[PDB]
């Protein structure tokens, strides 16, 4: 459920990793990020109002990182500019009940990775 869509999100995260950080700490990324989303979005996930929480679960990556990347990336052992170096710039990925989208850019459109 939620637990899926982390995985859409996080799976899309670190396909831009791969091949360009290791790959053994990439997956200890993938892990650290999938239980750190988790911890996070416990208790703020209302499928009844799938939007209700979605600024807080928005994973963005501005001119400032996320703090779920930021932890993610120290506890790989991965440098935080290794990995803002290979996202794109200005990301952000909503993850809401239901559906989780991306945007590339500030003036990108919104994608749709999974909608149910
Ligand atoms: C996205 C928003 C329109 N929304 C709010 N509650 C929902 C329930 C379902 C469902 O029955 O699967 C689908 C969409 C829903
Ligand atoms: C005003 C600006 C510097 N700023 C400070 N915290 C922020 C968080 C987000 C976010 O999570 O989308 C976006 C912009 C933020
Ligand atoms: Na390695």
């Amino acid at each position: 459920h939620m637990q899926l869509e982390i995985q859409v999100a996080l799976n899309f995260i670190i396909s831009y990793l791969y091949n360009k950080l290791p790959r053994r700490r990439v997956n200890i990324f993938g892990e650290e990020l999938e239980r750190l989303l988790k911890k996070k979005y416990e208790g703020h996930w209302y499928p009844e109002k799938p939007y209700k929480g979605s600024g807080f679960r928005c994973i963005h990556i501005g001119e400032k990182v996320d703090p779920v990347i930021e932890q993610a990336s120290k506890e790989s052992g991965l440098d935080i500019d290794d990995v803002r170096g290979n996202l794109p710039q200005d990301l952000s990925v909503w993850i809401d009940p239901f559906e989780v989208s991306y945007q590339i850019g500030e003036k990108g459109p919104v994608k749709v990775l999974y909608v149910d």
